[PDB]
RNA sequence: GGCCCGGGGCGGUUCGAUUCCGCCCUGGGCCACU
């Protein structure tokens, strides 16, 4: 097991077989014919146009070029009209920039409308750079497409591929830029081992400098950070994965990790061993796009975690899961039950004005003096994390994300114990607690 | 939708709040959906 031989075997996993390629070329030819029959102006971009698409994950991107004077509404209406007329079956679901997704002779297709600008200067639609990325890449990625595939396969197998909010990882484009910059997958991995959270990679200048945060400047637009949505943690996982890989090569790094089935009876025993409070807030999943949902699940989950820490329940970690039916914010605290009494800091004995106001307070236990200042015993309105969250969630629902919050407002429940291990969250909990196997 | 920076109004908590928990108005960037 040496890098050399391993990467040789890995190609079998990332390179599309001749049949899959034929399927794409055949689908390409059909798109062309449907589009030419409409006399539409288009251009093939992305993975398929450059032959850097990962085996099994083929998607053809067709970009409909529109004059700059056109309305964003005209693009949407016209582009959606063209997309629907050109796909066997289609689906329209997006967060902001419109596009049609569908199928042609068996392969996934994305028909997207954009403005045909000159200079990726001041983009008008969110996707106007894409055509220029193609221009900039077609002449430089030639001969190294399999190197790109190795990188994509590597990141995909380890859950950090996509740049969408569900993953906060490396986009396909970023991968190609990295390949152009380092020359190959091995080189990229070798150098990535020394990346820092301040690393700046400028491919157009062929330079690596120190910066404010992780920044990969787009050759097409120097102000654009291609890795803007790559989370710090995901950057850290990659760098580490790169160290581990070079240290002990294995094509296991290209094989998707074990689905993991682990029985609920085992989870119960682990939680018992841990002596922690493991619970979850359950509510109905809002009918909105992944790209809108996840950031809200992140916020809600975080706002509640902070409530748990300032409330002294010693939160350990939080996680979340979304099924098609419901959503779950998961928590584990070191404190299952806290006392009713606690001490609140008061003024220094020195100024009677404030000491006076501090003592006029109707109180159950009579404040005391300790180290030069007054302190008072106070009673909590709740003593467990669950009682706390039920309280917080019912009252601060509006701060847990627009849609996620509104849903919790109309309904939510706190699941714990055995009734929790039944829900579709065992995987997430095991992951959250670091259960190995 | 989420994040970041900023205006102007407020409610609650607190001995004490610009500073802690939040709500309305609003201006400007950015990110995801290709
Ligand atoms: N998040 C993004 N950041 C930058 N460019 C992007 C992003 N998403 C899409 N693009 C542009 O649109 C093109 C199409 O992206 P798409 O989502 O189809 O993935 P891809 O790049 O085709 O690779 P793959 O299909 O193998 O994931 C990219 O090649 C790039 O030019
Ligand atoms: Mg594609």
């Amino acid at each position: 097991m040496k890098v050399e031989e391993i990467l040789e075997k890995a190609l079998e996993l990332v390179i599309p077989d001749e049949e899959e390629v034929r399927k794409g070329r055949e689908a390409e030819e059909e798109l062309r014919r449907r589009l030419d029959e409409l006399g539409v102006e288009y251009v093939f971009v992305g993975s398929y146009a450059r032959n850097t698409w990962l085996k099994g994950s083929l998607e053809i991107d067709v970009f409909l070029l529109f004059p700059e004077e056109f309305s964003k509404e005209e693009l949407r209406e016209r582009g959606l009209e063209i997309g629907k007329a050109v796909l066997d079956s289609y689906e329209i679901r997006y967060a902001e920039h419109p596009y049609v997704h569908g199928v042609v002779k068996g392969v996934e297709v994305d028909v997207v409308p954009c403005y045909k600008l000159k200079e990726p200067k001041n983009i008008k639609s969110a996707v106007d750079r894409t055509p220029f990325h193609h221009k900039w890449l077609e002449g430089r990625i030639k001969g190294k497409e399999n190197e790109v595939r190795l990188l994509k396969g590597f990141l995909k197998a380890n859950g950090i591929y996509g740049a969408e909010y569900k993953v906060r990882g490396f986009s396909g484009y970023l991968c190609e830029l990295l390949i152009v910059f380092y020359g190959s997958f091995l080189e990229t991995v070798k150098n990535a081992r020394r990346w820092t959270r301040r690393t700046v990679i400028d491919v157009a200048k062929g330079e690596v400098r120190k910066g404010e945060e992780f920044f990969v400047v787009d050759p097409v637009d120097e102000k654009r950070n291609v890795a803007a949505n790559l989370s710090l943690d995901n950057l850290a996982r990659f760098v580490h994965l790169c160290r581990e890989f070079m240290e002990a090569p294995s094509l296991g790094f290209f094989k998707p990790k074990h689905p993991l089935e682990i029985e609920p009876e085992r989870l119960r025993k682990i939680v018992e061993e841990r002596g922690t409070a493991v619970f979850a807030v359950k509510f109905r999943k809002p009918d909105i796009v992944d790209d809108n949902l996840y950031p809200q699940l992140e916020r809600a989950s975080r706002k509640i975690f902070e409530f748990l820490e300032r409330e002294n329940f010693m939160p350990l970690r939080s996680a979340f899961k979304a099924s098609e039916e419901f959503c779950y914010l998961l928590f584990e605290c070191q404190i299952k039950e806290i006392s009713r009494v606690f001490r609140r800091m008061g003024p220094q004995f020195e100024d009677e004005r404030n000491v006076k106001k501090f003592l006029s307070r109707n109180r159950a236990f009579r404040p005391f003096i300790e180290n030069g200042r007054w302190w008072a015993f106070e009673m909590r309105k709740f003593t467990t994390p669950e009682e706390g969250v039920r309280s917080y969630a019912s009252t601060h629902w509006h701060t847990l994300g627009k849609n996620v919050g509104e849903s919790i407002r109309e309904y939510f429940e706190i699941i714990s114990g055995e009734k929790l291990f039944k829900e579709p969250v065992t995987a997430e909990l095991c992951e959250m607690m670091g259960v190995k196997d």
